[PDB]
């Protein structure tokens, strides 16, 4: 009742993964694995967290954006106006030249824009962590977008929530 799943073991109905490299082909992926348009810049595989294939691993080898995206622009439910995007993430290879985590993006337009440097130390054990991202410090297209040139991580259990799980780490707003 607290939450709206976006990717909890499988994509919620109106959702896709989007793998967007520097090529002229953008890939909308709804299964266990995918490649970006150039077949190399951004790859998705399944990984196992709590069940077989409940996570997705993503490997960046060149400039590319991964999004978890709505099939059509969807206004943020007012239920979540002071809520959180929650997800589990494991960063197995930190980005040498950095990465951007954007949350709840419209056409022009993200609710949060977080550099990986801002939470890199808490992720540096290369273990899974539950991250709670407060949405506030118009129709939404990308629930999340991660952009980098070189990076390896995995994501699971992505949901909008009004209250962060107990063992969550809040990516609070920069001062
Ligand atoms: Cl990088
Ligand atoms: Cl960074």
């Amino acid at each position: 009742s607290d939450s709206h799943p976006l990717f909890v073991r499988s994509l919620a109905k109106n959702m896709t993964w989007q793998l967007a490299d520097t090529s002229t082909q953008k890939v909308l992926a709804s299964g266990a694995s995918a490649t970006s348009g150039d077949k190399q810049s951004l790859l998705m595989q399944s990984v196992n967290l709590s069940y077989q294939e409940d996570g997705r691993g993503f490997n960046w080898r060149a400039q590319a954006a991964l999004s978890l995206s709505y099939l059509e622009p969807t206004p943020l439910d007012s239920k979540f106006s002071t809520g959180y995007l929650e997800l589990k993430m494991r960063i197995d290879k930190a980005p040498e030249q950095g990465a951007n985590l954007q949350v709840m993006c419209s056409e022009s337009n993200c609710l949060r824009d977080i550099d990986f440097s801002s939470f890199s130390q808490l992720m540096a054990d290369k273990s899974w962590h539950t991250l709670a991202i407060p949405l506030h410090c118009q129709p939404i297209t990308d629930a999340l977008r991660i952009t980098s040139q070189n990076l390896s991580l995995a994501i699971a259990d992505v949901a909008l929530t009004i209250k962060p799980s107990d063992d969550s780490i809040s990516l609070t707003c920069a001062k």
